[PDB]
């Protein structure tokens, strides 16, 4: 257990991550890239320095079954990482980069399935371009200004999201639980919603979007 | 006022209609074709004989501002007739033929209007193919099996209709009042309902049609 430490400008080595538990630590301008962080747990840790605007690098990391609770991951570069089973709970993740990250188990050449547990996070302006998070737990996040271009979230629980005006047409949402979400601008003529779950109170806005007038 | 008279096999001439009013009459195998019936009034009259299965011909009639109230117009041939302002209320009109009939004042598509007052009628298996009936009073009718192919009902009050499984994609319904109508199989991706009025209780079936799952 590593606690209450401040690391500044550190290029970490594999040996430094061995105990795999961090609590109340500050990581300022640190590089974890291409290291094995599988099963590591971080609680109440900062990876972003407000004053210097320094962020951390986690490019190509093994993050499989890593967990982050109440961390500040603002601007963290997690691109190209292995993220099967990754858990992010209640994190500040403004501008987090997951481009080219996998959340999948490529079990054979023919088959894969995804797993991820991402809840209560601020993913405002995050980069999830091209990412597959299918049949994952993705509920109760904020996604305002996030890049979901070419992503597939098919079959995932996205209940209780704060979306804002997502480019709905460029993300696969088939089978998604979209209950208790704002869906502004979502045009059912341009977006496949097959198997999507909604509440009765979301019906009117979808129909008004395509020109219907709904009376009591 | 011509009252409780029976006419059979009769080829009518124009003079026979100067007494513009008829009540409780029967017309069995009668021909009104190419006559001016403008502003004529028929109440509780029959134009169709059941045991005989004989119907009447009204081909190319001037039926403008004419009125039929609680009349049996089953199988009547009104093809090619002028019907601007025609009123049919609470008529039995199974199989009525309005092929090539006009309900419009349309010299050009740049400025025109339609008019018709067709309410409470049984239009089961009626032929309205290609008819322009826009912004007309068309409420409370039964349309089971009617040919509406190429018809435009845009802007009309169709509230309280019994439609059945209409070919929705080949009739113009934009701006229509469809409150209290059955809309079975109406697929929003294929059918433009811009400006259409519906009630809250009609939303779920429309959205379920395109694959959404609606919860309380």
């Amino acid at each position: 257990m590593i606690k209450d430490k401040c690391f500044e400008g550190v290029r970490f080595e594999q040996q430094d991550l061995e105990g795999e538990q961090f609590q109340g630590c500050r990581f300022i301008g640190c590089n974890f890239s291409w290291l094995d962080l599988a099963e590591c747990r971080f609680v109440d840790c900062s990876f972003y320095d407000r004053e210097s605007e320094q962020s951390c690098l986690l490019q190509g990391c093994d993050l499989r079954e890593a967990s982050f609770l109440r961390c500040d991951l603002t601007m963290a570069d997690c691109s190209r990482s292995q993220c099967l089973g990754l858990e992010l709970r209640d994190c500040q993740a403004l501008g987090i980069n997951f481009s080219r990250a996998s959340f999948a188990n490529q079990i054979t050449v023919k088959s894969y399935f995804c797993e991820a547990h991402l809840t209560g996070n601020n993913f405002s302006y995050a980069n999830f371009e091209g990412c597959l998070l299918e049949q994952c737990e993705l509920s109760g996040n904020r996604w305002q200004g996030a890049n979901l271009f070419g992503a597939s979230l098919a079959g995932s629980d996205l209940s209780g999201s704060e979306f804002g005006q997502i480019d709905w047409a460029s993300v696969n949402l088939q089978g998604c639980d979209l209950r208790q979400c704002d869906l502004p601008g979502l045009d059912l003529r341009r977006v496949n919603l097959d198997g999507v779950q909604i509440n009765e109170d979301q019906q009117q806005a979808l129909l008004e979007q395509i020109g219907l007038i709904v009376f009591p």
